[PDB]
DNA sequence: GCAATAAAAGGGCA
DNA sequence: TGCCCTTTTATTGC
């Protein structure tokens, strides 16, 4: 499903599962050596493991949030680590609801865009204000998923559930980014 | 750095 | 309510 002859690189998966019973996140922070926790600052316990690389965002609620996978698999292999964690640490956790909330691609074009041609030929998907980021915000409807678009011809895909619709989503711009190629 | 992007979870605030 | 709290990742250019 590449006609581009490129697929974009997962690099960040964000996913949540519902470890389905309450947490006391200071008993939690205390028995663990790998858990920062500060309410002040922030209601969860951060706490990271090495491999898959990743850091989990634990709440009381039992609730819990999983960054920095490079897939979907390596996110719900991460969050069963932390799951078994926290039973370890006395929990009686479950893995209940695991669902893949974002997925962030990034791909490499190889070729200089004109992105204030392209913004002004998509300005209802355009927006390009080189002053506050330099890299021009496509807001793409079909599939709904946002790309990032550099100069450089350095893509950012972000906004998606599933990876189908990260690959469409760069398929679908790779003919406009061709055609304001920066000669 | 740090800017913006997407997304989830919760406590706090005006 | 709503919006930021924090975390992650790719990115260019100040």
């Amino acid at each position: 499903k590449h006609p581009s002859g490129i697929v974009p690189t997962l690099q960040n998966i964000v996913s949540t599962v519902n470890l389905d019973c309450k947490l006391d996140l200071k008993a939690i922070a205390l028995q663990a050596r790998n858990a920062e926790y500060n309410p002040k600052r922030f209601a969860a316990v951060i706490m990271r493991i090495r491999e898959p690389k990743t850091t989990a965002l634990i709440f009381a609620s039992g609730k819990m949030v999983c960054t920095g996978a490079k897939s979907e698999d390596f996110s719900k292999m991460a969050a069963r680590k932390y799951a078994r964690i926290v039973q370890k640490l006395g929990f009686p956790a479950k893995f209940k609801d695991f669902k893949i909330q974002n997925i962030v691609g990034s791909c490499d074009v190889k070729f200089p865009i004109r992105l204030e041609g392209l913004a002004y030929s998509h300005a209802a998907f355009s927006s390009y204000e080189p002053e506050l980021f330099p890299g021009l915000i496509y807001r793409m409807k079909v599939p709904k998923i946002v790309l990032l678009i550099f100069v450089s011809g350095k893509i950012v895909i972000t906004g998606a559930k599933m990876r189908d619709e990260t690959y469409k989503a760069f398929e679908n711009i790779y003919p406009v980014l061709s055609e304001f190629r920066k000669i």
